[PDB]
Parts: C-alpha cells; structure tokens; sequence
C-alpha cells in the first residue's frame, strides 16, 4: 500500500519567515534563468565574456509562456514542503512547461543524482542547457525522463483525473494539481472537477487544484479568464470547491510583496486543508468544500513587455518563445541578453557555476523532495499482489462433461476471482468502471467492498452497495475511469477497469499516452521502476450488441493497440478470452504483469466452456494452440482445412462449423488464438510464435479459415510475412448489424456457423460440395426468416451443443 | 403487523367546507354540554321543566378545566378524519379530561355499540350522565373502559412516549398527541420530545404533538405559558419541531371565526405532514422538522368568566369544577343552569333526546372512528409470534457432561433466540433498551437488524449497527423505553426491553400504571382484546454488581410487582432464570403470553448450566421443583434439611453448599424455584402450588434453608399461610455490598456457600457440628482476606465445579 511519508496535514502556527521568502524569490529567479538557458543557449551558460549570438541554439524549441508561473508555484510549494514535512506530488497540467520541471529537479539535486554527467557546476550547466529539446538530449515536456513527473501533460485534460487517482487510498498524500486555463476548456478536464464527489478525506489524500489562469492558450484568450469573476467563483463553488484567488504581476508591485502575499494565502489554504483532514478523523460522512486556487498572473510573466511593438508579457505571444530568433539579429540578441541579465545571475551562481547555498537553503531534503518522492516513482512502492489460488475458480465441468459444456457467463468467474484479490489486497487494488461494473458482471466484489460515493445518500431502497469509502469507483466518464486508474498504478497500486467494447474508443488517446509513457520507460529510463499493468476488461462486445444495435458495434480497440507494438517493448497485451478458464489464465497473467496495457476481451453472455484451466494455461503460454481433441485430422498432411478462431463468439461458430464438417466426413484441424500478438512477425516480436511453431499450428500449405473477433484487417496486417499467409481467409466484423438476434449478428458479418461451414467446403473443393454449399446458404436465409417470424433464433442455432459434450 | 387503514397522508386540495365547520361548532357545543351533564347531573339531562337542584349530583367529581379545549380539538380532529380518511389514534395526555373521551365515543356511536344500555335517546342520556364517576358507573379518567383510549393519562408525562411507540412500524398511523402544559413540566414528558430523533418518516407513522397551553395546572400557572413566545418557539425548534401557534378565546371573536381560523391552520400543518411523508418515500435519510401545535386557549374555556367574584375561565380555578356546589344554593344552581343553556341544547337534541343528524353529519364512519380504530383496541390486530424451535438454542452440554457444567452467559442464549424471533417476525417485534442491549448481551440481534437512529451519522468507526430504520431502539431513558414498548404492545405488536435491575425502579410507577390498565381490562373489559405481554429482561443484577458497587445494588423490582398480584388477575409473571435452559423456557412462555407484565431476572455473568430444556420446562410448569438428581435424601422423611434457591447466584451458592453437606454425610433435599408466584397462597392464586404440592416439595416439617435473589421479606410475606412456613429460613439481599469481588457480595449478605453450609448445620444440629461450623466461619474471613491480599477470589470459590459434572 502507500507509504505514510513525512508529518502530514500539519499547520505552521507561525508566519512564513522572511528568510524563506528570500529563498523563494531567488528560486524563482534562478529557475527562470535556467528555464531560459535550456530554451535559448547551447553554450556559455553564465554569459562569460564574450557572450555572443554563437551561444544561441540554432533552433528554438520549447515553451516560455506557462514556465515563469510554474516556477513561481514550484518555488512556493518547495518552501511549503520543507516547512511542513508534507508528502507532496505535483501534477504539472501544462506539461509543455518542461523547463520548470527539469529546473526543479536540477535545483533540488535529484537531477545530478539521476543523471551523473549533468553536474552542479559550469560545465554541467552547459550540458544542462544544451540537452533540452535537442538532438540526443531530453524532451520538451515534463516527460517520464524527469525526476518528479507522473504526468507528461502533452495531451491536455487529464491533470485532475490523475491528481485524484494519485490520492486514492493515499491518506498522507497532498497533490497540488496545476491546471492550464486552456486545458480547463477540454472535455476530460471539465468533468475532472467533479472527482471530489468520489474521494473521501479520511481514507484518501487531498488534491488542491490550481487554475493557472494566465489568460491565454496558444493564440487565443481563455474562456475562464474572460468571464466575470463572479461567474468564475460561482462555477467552482458549484463543483464543491471553496475558491481562493491570487492576482499578481499586472502592476508594479515589487516581487517581495508578491511572495509575502502568496505565502500568506498559501498558508490560509493549507490551514483549511488541515482542518478538513482533522475533521475527517471524526466525521467523514459529510463532504467538505475543498479549497482551490485561482492563480491569475500574466502569461510569460517577467519576459520583456514588448518585443517589436507587440505585447508579449500577458499575451498568447509569449506561449512558445517570446523572442523568436535571438541568433539572427543583433537587436534580438540584445533583448535576450538583457532578459537573461534581469534575473541577475551574478547573485545566483558562484565562481564555479554552482547555484549558491542561500538560493536553495529553504528547499526540502530527502524523500520529501519533488523528484525523490516515491509516489512520483511508484514502481518503488509497488509489491506483487497476494493472489488467490486460481484453481478455486476453475470451471471444473469441462473435465466432468466434455469440452463445450454449459452456459456460463465467463466474466462472472473473473468477478469472483477479483473479489478475492480485493479481499486479500486491501487498499491496494481498485475497480473502476463507467457505471458498468454490475452490467459487465463484476459485482461479486460488492460482497467484500463498496462503491465509493461521497455525494448525497437518500435511501436504502436505491443506495445499495455504496459507502463513503470503498474499492470500486464509478462515474459515467471513460476519461475519469482510465485516468483514475492510470494514476493509481503510477503511484504503486493495482487494479482493473471494465468497459463496453465500443466505448473504449472514447479513451484511445489516453491509452496512447499511457503507452508512450511505458514505451519511453522500458526503452530508456531504468531508474523508473516497473508499475503494475493497466488492465482493461473489454466486455459486452460487438457480437452480443444486437440489443443496442449498429452504432454500438465497434470492436476497433484492437487496431489501436496494435500500433503500440514495436521494438520489443512488450507494453501491450491483447487477449481473447475463449471461455471462463481462459479468462482466469489471462487475468492471472495480467495481474502479475508490470509495465503493460492489457486488453482482455471477454464475453459476458452465456457461452460454452471449451478448455480446462490446465489447457488454458498451455494455450496462453504460446499464445495460440491446436485443439487436437477437436481436430479430425491427425497431423498436418491429412488436414484439408484449418479452422482457426480468436474470441468466444468466433470460437462458438467455428466449433459449430467443425461439427457440421465432421458430419460430412471432412478432415480438418481446429486452432484457437488467445493472444493476438503471438501471430506478429517473429522478427518484429521475440515473444511471438517462431515461424516453425507457426507452421506447425497453422500448416505449411493448407487453407486456413480464420474467424476473428474484430476487423479482419488487424489479422491480415499482422501475418503479412508468416508462412502460408496467402492461404488465410480471415472473417471478422465487417460493419454490419442492427438491433437483432445473436444469430443475425454473426450472419450479416459472414461469420455464422453455416457460412463458415460453406466457406470451408469452397476452400476444400467448391465443386464436389456444391449441393451441400447451396443447402447451407439456403438455411442461412431460413434461420433469418425464423427470427423475423417468431422473435428468437432458430432451434438449430440456439440448442446446439458440441458433440464432445457427454 | 399493523394494518394499513384508510387513505393515509392525503392533502385536501380545497378549503374546509363551511358546512363541516358548522358541524364542528355543534360538536363542540354538544360535547361541552355532555361533558357538563356527566359532571353535574344525576337526572333530567335535557333540563325539562322542572329542572331543579334535585337533578344535581350530590358529589361533584371530575375535571372541567382541560375539557372544553379537548372537545374543541377532538371536534376538529373528527372533521379532519372524515375529510381525509386518515388512520388516527388520539393520545389524551390530560387524561383527567375523561368527559371529552366519553362524550366523543357517545357522539361517534361507538359507546352505544359497546355499552348497549346507554342508548341514544333521553333515557340513555340520563344513564350516560349519572354513570360518570359515580358508584357502580365508569371512571373519571380516559380509562381502558372507554372506546378509543390507549392511555389513561392519570399519572402524567407518558403521552409522547406512548404516541411515538404507537407509530413505530405503523407507517399509515397518524397520532395527534395532546400534551398538558403542566404535564410538559414532568421528567418523562420533557425527554419525550426527543423521540423524533428515533423514528423514521418512511417506516413509521407521524406524531403531531399538541401542547394544550391553557396556562394552568391544578393551582399554579405553567412554566411554558409564562416564558416568552420567542423562548417557547426556540425550545420546540431546538428539539426538531417546526412549531405553529394557535391562540383563541381571550377576546370576543365569534366562535365561527375561531373554527375557520383553526381549520385553516390544521390543514396547513397537515399539508406539511403530507409533504414529509411524500418526501420520505424517496429520501428518509434526512430528518425533517416535524410540525407541532401550540394550542393556547383559556383554561375552562366557555365556563362562566367569574363565579363569586373570582376569575374562573382562564384560571386554575376551573381545573376541577368551576362551580363547586350547584346543589346547595339557589344562586349556584342558577349559574349551572345558565351555563348549561349557553350551549343551547334545544338546537342540539331532538324531541326524543337523540343528538340531531346535522350535529354529527361531518363525523367519520366505520373503522376510521376514534373509538373504532383497531390501533386503539390493539388486541384485535395482534397475532401470535412465529417462534423458532426452542431446541435449536438449548444448551445440550448438561446432558453430555452433567448438571452444573460450563461457564455460559445465560442472556446470550436469549439473545440468539430473540434474534431469530426478530428475523421471523419482521415489523412485529422490537427490542428496546436504555443503552444496555449489548451490555445485557442481547446484541446477536444486530446480525438481523439495526438500532434505529435518526439523528446525525458521522463515521463507520463509531456508528456500527445503526440505521435510520431497524427493530432495536436505544435512548438513555427507562421512561422512553418502557413507554415506547407499552404502546407498541397496545397497538398489537410484540417485544422486549432489558434493563439493569436497580434501574427498573426508575419506571416502577409506569409498571404500576400498565398493571392497572391490565387489571381493569381482564376484570371487566371483555371487548378489549388481549395484547402481547410487557416483557422485561432484568439483568446485571445485585449479586454481580460488585463493580458498580453499593448504590447500584437494588433488587427491589420483585416487591413492587408482588403488589399487583390479586384476585386471580394473573397479570404479573416473576421468573428467576436458573440458567440458560430455564431462560429459554421462561422466554418462550413470556413470548406466548398475553395481558401480562413479565419480569425475567437473568444473569449475564458466566455461570453453570443446571437443567436440560426438558427439565426446565417441567420445573417451569409447576413453578418450583425438587431436584432429585441433587438431593441425597431419597424421600421427605429422611431429609434433614431442604436447600431451596430462587435465582442463578442463590442456586450456585446452594449447589456449592450441598456438595459440602454431602461430603459431611448429610441427608438433604434440593429445591429450585423458577416462578415466584407459585409460592403464593393457594387460596389467593389458583395457578400457585396447592398446599399438598407445596408440602411435597418443601416438606411438612423439615427446616428449609432458602437462598433468595431479592429481599427475604418478599418470600416471608408470600408463604405466610403455607405449610411448614415457620421452618423457612430465608436469606436474601440485605443491603450490604460495596465495589468488591463476587464472593464478597454473597458473603456480606449471608448467602455465600460457606455461610449457607453453616446455617444448614445449625438447623440440623448446631451442637454436633459445632467444630465444623466454627471451621466454615473462619474460612469465610480467610477467603475475604485472600481477595484483599491478591485481588481476586479464593480458588476454592472460583474453581468450584459441581460434583455432578463429569
Ligand atoms: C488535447 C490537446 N489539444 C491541443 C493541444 C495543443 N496545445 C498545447 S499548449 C496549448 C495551450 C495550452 O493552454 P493552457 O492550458 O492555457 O497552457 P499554458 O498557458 O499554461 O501554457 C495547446 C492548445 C494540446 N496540448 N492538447
Ligand atoms: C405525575 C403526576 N403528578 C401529579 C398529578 C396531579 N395532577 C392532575 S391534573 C394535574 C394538572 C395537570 O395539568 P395540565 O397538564 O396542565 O392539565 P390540564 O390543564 O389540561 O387540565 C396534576 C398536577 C398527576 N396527574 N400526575
Ligand atoms: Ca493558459
Ligand atoms: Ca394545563
């Protein structure tokens, strides 16, 4: 679970010391200098004679506009941390404020600790400035390469979901969450403000949202800075916050008055938070209004007010670089030089180029430093789950009655397994869902926990399984669920969320950003320890969406996740749960895995159970497997056709087609694919099937009929250099469907058992089986006409049991 | 459970009709006339010529002062009931307003229905007037003889506890609870206002408290009518009420404006109650402010303003009779005659003496009438409990190991039994306790229900087993617990409360009033059906009160309840639970009994189990029994002494004395008394032991040593004419004790095993056993000196097991 770090929720009981404020003001100057040096300078960091245009980088990359505001806030937060011993993680929402994050880590000493070549002297400072956003250096954003980041904030709008995920079951953790005022215009951010209705001030930590109201986004004003101050305050009060406003930099107030004013307001806010935390030790049934800070400052604060007659400080014109080419004109170089000198670096750095002791003597030390807090490197906190014994949940009836027995709902099995994970791993495992946990049949967890709800309660007739604390969280937002879980994992804990398949697409871009985090971490950031995997139960899938119908039918999550499978990163798992015993085997592998995004595509409809758990574990280790109990070919040369399937509904239709083929005497081989990346090119993926293993399973030369759960294009693209790939005939979802019966869903997508039987006969000999083929095609129209007439599927479809069942 | 009666919680959605108000005004006139006729007249009810002083009763009994106010309220409540079809029971707090209750029942027709000689004509009216508070007639109060009463209100202060008990698990029931403003000065009433924190507006009914603020009690003003109106309103608002005030009769407003004003205010109050009930169908988690009515009217309203120069209307002088002897003076007779004529009875009664149709055409009909509502005759609602099978709870180990086995806490057994009663009888069985349910070990009921709590919730760390509805109610008030339960029983349901023994005395006077209700019901009121018994678990008794010590040691409940055992009423049960199996047998008998007060004196300390359930049921049927398995005499003539005991600690000491006597060779007989009234004179009590049964058990002539749980005076008084009673030697509590060890409690009261052994030897031969007697007395001082030295009782005391244990 989360470590208790420091002395949390302590009031100061004194004014902020004038010396600490002189610390904060020097911090802001030197962090601003070091932010500018990283953007503009390739050499001569301390502007020794001669400082000329040759010291300027040839291409200016990075963002000034948000940066001096972030440096201000970070300076004051560091003072706060050292004075109070508070366990603190910052969410840097305007993540293009990269130079502030790297400057912080350089000043707190964690940068040189982590990156020993970047020393705390003039040659290390030169390397520090050159490397920023440079070929072979470090990124422009607050990337996972930076000590202290858990959030790159490249794609905007997840700051608050990540902040609130971080503090769940983390009652000593304080998260100051800096939100762009442009970022507050996004969808995901806008709903993220309501997360305070889903956290509990006793059992969870505290988020302080900080609205970086600098007035501007890239080229536009921001909505929230142009509405009235009364509207802006009512807005935050309507969302359960008590808003505090700070305004600075729009007049000629000296910088030391600003710092005193801010430290006074910070400590007032903090006294309000400590009151909330102290009250919650007794009463955590009544939701407080949490503080939030509206930080109103000019964009690009302390850049030159006018460059070439255009307003730059307090404008969108300061967003990227205020000064656009200091290398090309003497005039513009002089502006850069005077700007760099306005921070007076002669007082900040000593003769050797180290930042002076009195600049940083207010800073926190040890694990309380922003770049050294374990919650910001949450792999160091994370332990293996205590997992229950997987055979306790095995469907034993396959071994009793035969492969293909029963009408179980496979996700109920996962639900019972996850219930006992939650029971064995209190405060360490969570379930998230967008109001779909019961619907996706995971509600056995309510026997051991509750849905965390901190809005109002009204009646025990409606409010079953809800409590102000609990390990299940539901809000109708895929962005919230994915974002909560992502930060729960990045801070060292574990969990799962579930979703209807077609709505996974809502968070495709969040999955992309989590995968780029993971890809960069496993390629090049070894000091960042492995975090628990992002586990996604994909249920209510396309084949059993014949009640919501056509516009809820999109299995396309698989195509998205296949674009993050390169360079042997192995950050993606794509798993088709064939039945409940395969779902168990998959779930245990995903629950033991680290540094991944695991998609688990499982049906929740009643379906057969095909495998025992020991067979499921064997198929899962390779990824695909022949089912010799289902083949009537007895090796690869007497097979006429290979019937392969990936997914529970393709498996059902292929197994029903193999029974009709067997009745015709045909010699075939049956294959199941549980793990989709096992089919990936053996050159590209060293966990995938070797080409010899692939040709034993599939064959060297026989026609393979392949029923696939998602778009056939996924498979055709993956097997492009596999042996015998020209003989594959992939059937997937093909954008057909309506609100209809289950048979009609498989029929219109050409994956029903009769079409698959017919396709196998056309592949074997379309001419000797011509009579029987015309017979199967006529039944397809007749079983559809039965559904229209009677209101339910034809009994030859619905009553079918595999012949292996005794 | 409670019947749903009528159309509850319906708004009127129209003004009160002017015709109904003329009904109410005629009701008030005729009820006032009939109230005065009952007090003053023995003949000539309609004052036919000649109406003289001979028609006046020789002795004036009864109360005028509260009556015209009650008649006003009752008239308006009857109009309300007929207009809304509301299920309604009235609690008449000023129960000395008897004539209002009898007048109501006479006007609603239920009186003549119930009492066929009191007809609705002039001769029935004559009998109606003469019988009131007259030799061989009916009582002065709102007695159980009156249709519509569930509360005599003789002893004041239980109106609100009874009102709130009535509405528990009775969600269609409306209870207008009329509270005396003098009665509001009592202890029990003052805490009764807080009961609205213990009821739930969805699962329970609604009480409307009506403060009958007439300004005066017997001879004094009332506190609540002499404080400021701002204080009086703040007071009721502080207790969770929304107070409404009505003021009338202190000016010359005509009576029809008063009725319109009142009906408008009544319907506003009722619209507020219907809103509460409608809201509670959705949100019953948030406690509403319930309405209450402050009814401010002159005491004795419509009596002559001045009699003999003394203010009478609006004074305490109208409390009993305004006019003190209308039979002795022509002047005072004329005052009575003009008073009777002011109601203008010529318009109220027709030529035959029936009340005219237009007086009563507004009245409710059927079961909605006050005197016909089944909640006011709750024996008609009551069914037998579904009781679980008693052998499921039997301590089986007596039969395995021997009599005297174990260290069980007997009340835990009752707790498990009562849990499954509650489970089988939902909404029909309640437990009450004054914050003592867990302490008296009855907390197995929390496995199936909750403590009903409707004040604020703060935290799951403190608020375990609480819910806004549930079948256990706790408030630290014996008056509330006894009063809640009493009305739950009178409205047809069942239950139990428990108490520490010494605090039963707190409600001695409530037990007295319930017993007088029951005594009058079983003697003479056959139309009033049997109600479930008042069951009281008396635990933490005097012998195991050596931790609270001396001032918590009072077993005297038994002496109080022995004063209500006359004339074969059988309304009292006094039971000593010898062990857990006897407690089961007792509890089942009490749970099946009707029309009783059952005291069940049971220990909750670890103690031996003496009897099997089949033996316990045999002893319980007779009440006392010989224990032939424990005697060493083999009939009555070879016994030298009879060792009798009543109660678990006397049984333990007598069984330990019998083992030491056996070791000496003595021939004795052991008797246990489970039911105290079995010893009562066989002439007085036809359920008690016959004199021949008594002398078989006790003997004709042997010394009986009798260890009794409570004061020896109880037993000595009961056996005064029994055979061999001069040979009894009763040992009870004798007002000795301190905070001490359990042995020291029995030692200082001369009931410990060593003193009892010694007393038996003095009774047999004090001279041949003189050595061993001096030995036992010296050990008593030595086992006390051990406790002082070591801090716990001597091992010969604590480690003793009966020799019957294998
Ligand atoms: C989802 C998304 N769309 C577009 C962008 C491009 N972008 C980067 S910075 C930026 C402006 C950000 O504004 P604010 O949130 O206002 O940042 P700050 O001013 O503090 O620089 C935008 C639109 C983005 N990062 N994310
Ligand atoms: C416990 C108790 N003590 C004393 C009395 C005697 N008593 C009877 S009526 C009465 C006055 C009652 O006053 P209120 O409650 O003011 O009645 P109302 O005016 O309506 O007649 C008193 C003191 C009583 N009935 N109960
Ligand atoms: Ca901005
Ligand atoms: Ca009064």
């Amino acid at each position: 679970t989360s470590p208790v770090i420091g002395t949390p929720w302590k009031k100061l009981n004194a004014p902020v010391s004038e010396e600490a404020l002189e610390g904060v003001d020097k911090y802001w100057r030197v962090a601003n200098y070091l932010s500018i040096g990283q953007i503009y300078l390739r050499s001569n960091p301390l502007m020794k004679e001669p400082f000329t245009r040759e010291d300027v980088k040839h291409r200016l990359v990075g963002h000034w506009g948000t940066t001096p505001g972030l440096n201000f806030l970070i300076g004051h937060i560091n003072r706060f941390i050292a004075d109070h011993g508070q366990n603190t993680v910052i969410i840097m929402g305007p993540g293009h404020g990269g130079p502030a994050g790297t400057s912080q880590s350089y000043l707190d000493g964690t940068y040189t600790e982590t990156f020993p070549k970047i020393t705390k002297d003039e040659a290390g400072l030169q390397k520090f400035f050159r490397q920023f956003s440079y070929p072979g250096g470090i990124p422009s954003h607050f990337a996972p390469e930076t000590p202290g980041s858990i959030h790159e904030g490249g794609e905007l709008g997840y700051a608050l979901s990540h902040a609130y995920g971080a503090i769940m079951d983390n009652p000593s953790l304080f998260v100051p969450a800096i939100v762009g005022d442009g970022e507050a215009e996004t969808g995901p951010l806008a709903t993220g403000w309501q997360s305070n209705k889903l956290v509990n001030p006793r059992t969870d930590g505290i988020v302080l949202p900080i609205l970086h109201l600098n007035g501007y986004k890239i080229a536009n004003p921001t909505i929230l800075s142009r509405i009235s101050d009364e509207e802006l305050h009512e807005f935050f009060h309507g969302m359960g916050y008590e808003p505090y406003e700070f305004v600075a930099g729009f007049d000629d107030e000296d910088h030391m008055s600003i710092h005193r004013r801010f430290a006074e307001l910070w400590e007032t806010i903090w006294d309000e938070i400590c009151d909330i935390k102290a009250t919650a030790q007794t009463d955590n049934v009544h939701r407080p209004f949490y503080p939030m800070l509206i930080f109103r400052t000019p964009k690009g604060w302390t850049c030159p007010k006018y460059i070439d007659g255009k307003k730059t400080e307090g404008s969108w014109r300061s967003h990227q670089v205020p000064l656009a080419s200091a290398r090309d004109t003497e005039a513009h170089f002089e502006v850069l030089k005077n700007w760099l000198e306005s921070y007076k670096p002669e007082e900040l750095f000593d003769a050797n180029g180290a930042v002076k002791d009195d600049v940083l003597a207010f800073m926190p030390k040890g694990e309380l430093r922003i770049g050294a807090n374990p919650n910001a490197n949450g792999g160091v906190i994370r332990n293996d789950l205590k997992l229950p014994n997987l055979e306790d949940y095995e469907v034993k009836e396959v071994a009793e009655y035969g492969h293909g027995w029963g009408q179980l709902e496979a996700t109920r099995t996962l639900g019972a397994y996850t219930r006992d994970i939650i029971k064995n791993n209190p405060r360490d495992f969570r379930i998230f869902g967008p109001d779909e946990t019961a619907s996706n049949r995971l509600q056995a967890s309510y026997e051991v926990t509750n849905k965390q709800w901190d809005a109002g309660y009204i009646s025990d007739e409606v409010d079953e399984h809800m409590h102000v604390s609990g390990q299940v969280v539901e809000q109708l937002s895929e962005h919230q669920m994915e974002g909560f879980l992502e930060a729960y994992l990045l801070t060292g804990r574990h969990g799962i969320w579930s979703s209807y398949e077609s709505f996974v697409h809502v968070i495709d871009s969040m999955l992309n950003q989590h995968a780029k985090w993971l890809e960069a971490t496993v390629r090049e950031i070894p000091w960042r320890k492995p975090i628990a995997s992002m586990n996604l139960l994909v249920s209510s899938h396309v084949w059993r969406q014949d009640h919501n119908g056509f516009s809820h039918q999109d299995p396309g999550v698989t195509s998205v996740l296949l674009n993050k499978c390169f360079h042997n990163d192995h950050v993606i798992g794509i798993y088709f749960a064939t039945d409940a015993n395969m779902l168990l085997a998959i779930a245990e592998k995903c629950y033991k895995s680290t540094n991944k995004i695991n998609a688990i595509i499982a049906g929740k409809q009643p379906a057969a159970t095909w495998l025992t758990l020991d067979e499921a574990r064997a198929e899962l280790e390779k990824g695909a497997a022949a089912w010799d109990w289902a083949s009537t070919a007895k090796n690869n040369d007497e097979a006429e056709v290979v019937l392969a399937a990936a997914g529970d509904v393709p498996t059902q239709e292929i197994m029903a087609a193999s029974d009709k083929l067997k009745e015709l005497g045909v010699k075939f081989k049956v294959v199941n694919v549980a793990d989709l990346l096992s089919l990936q090119s053996a050159k590209e993926n060293d966990e995938a099937l070797t080409d010899e293993e692939f040709a034993d399973i599939f064959t060297a030369d026989k026609p393979v009929l392949f029923a696939y759960h998602s778009y056939a294009h996924d498979v055709r693209g993956l097997i492009y250099d596999r042996p015998n790939h020209d003989n594959f005939n992939v059937h997937g979802y093909e954008e057909e469907g309506s609100t209809t019966t289950p048979y009609d869903m498989v029929r219109v997508n050409r994956i029903d058992r009769y079409e698959l039987t017919a396709e196998a006969l056309r592949m074997i000999d379309a001419d000797k089986y011509a009579d029987k083929i015309d017979e199967l095609e006529k039944f397809r129209d007749e079983a559809f006409q039965f559904a229209v007439d009677n209101g339910y599927d034809h009994p030859d479809y619905t009553d079918w049991v595999y012949s292996g069942v005794n």
